[PDB]
DNA sequence: GTCTGG
DNA sequence: CCAGACGT
DNA sequence: GTCTGG
DNA sequence: CCAGACGT
């Protein structure tokens, strides 16, 4: 799981992001570093995607249960590290297995300060291996909804994004910047739905309940949290052209079935 | 910064 | 103890 | 075969 | 993730 689309023009991305605390307000998430949201069809690690993480990451005191939205980068960078480049790390930082995530050096450490987060995505990209050819088959995947430029724009306004269990950290850059925020998807076995695409899937929360959970580091405890983890069915998907493969096509055709 | 392997 | 990795 | 850049 | 390089 090393690619997805997340499209969307911001505002619009932010009201499908409209969620109630714990008192029941209807919010809309509170935006850091607006200017790196980098909206595109074909998003890979090293890129910057949207996620939700607790106001009580940014804000003394706040509600826990109270969202930001903000660009972070995709490939988590550890707080330890010492070279003067993000892309300079000998390994791979893109996902993070569900079941070893205690015991892994680069994780743990965050996970234990509650450095959980949601990754949005209109659905993401897998590539399925067939026995005795090298040729790969692209699909999209996402969360079914409900079922022309007046077809398209109303489809896209009522999208249900896909939310993906994150773990982030935070790497202060030796030779001088602003603190760079960066992000693993955490991953799980596919479920039977996925099985015959690739035997690995994003960890998904599904629905408000379990997003809510996850993100709320001030009552949820990471042995709690971890129980949030798991392959969902509740997920769809289509095949899709070989117009992805290449991660600068930015187009709707990346998406579009065959 | 922390932990495994030697 | 220190060296060396730290991940899919 | 492996790794960086996108 | 795949594309594309891989060197003086």
């Amino acid at each position: 799981c090393g690619r997805t689309s997340c499209h969307l023009p911001r505002d619009v991305l932010t009201r499908a992001c409209a969620y109630q605390d714990r008192r029941g307000q209807q919010r809309l998430p509170e935006w850091r570093d607006p200017d790196k949201y980098c909206p595109s069809y074909n998003k890979s690690p090293q890129s910057n995607s949207p996620v939700l993480l607790s106001r009580l990451h940014f804000e003394k005191d706040a509600d826990s249960s109270e969202r930001i939205i903000a660009p972070m980068r995709w490939g988590l960078v550890p707080s330890w590290f010492k070279e003067s480049d993000p892309s300079k790390l000998q390994f791979n930082t893109t996902n993070c297995r569900s079941d070893t995530v205690m015991e892994k050096r680069s994780f743990k450490v965050p996970l234990g300060k509650g450095r959980r987060c949601v990754v949005l995505a209109d659905g993401f990209y897998e590539w399925q291996r067939c026995q005795g050819t090298n040729q790969r088959q692209p699909y999209f995947i996402y969360f079914p909804q409900i079922k022309s430029p007046e077809n398209w724009e109303k489809v896209w306004d009522n999208w249900r994004l896909l939310t993906m269990a994150g773990i982030f950290d935070c790497w202060e850059p030796p030779e001088g910047g602003d603190v760079l925020y960066s992000y693993t998807i955490i991953t799980v076995d596919s479920c039977k739905g996925l099985s015959d695409i690739h035997h690995r899937m994003p960890a998904i929360l599904d629905g408000e309940e379990a997003v809510s959970k996850w993100l709320d580091f001030g009552e949820v405890s990471t042995q709690e949290a971890l129980k949030l983890i798991h392959p969902t069915e509740n997920i769809t998907f289509h095949a899709v052209s070989s117009v992805v493969n290449n991660s600068r096509n930015n187009t709707p055709e990346c998406l579009a079935p065959v």
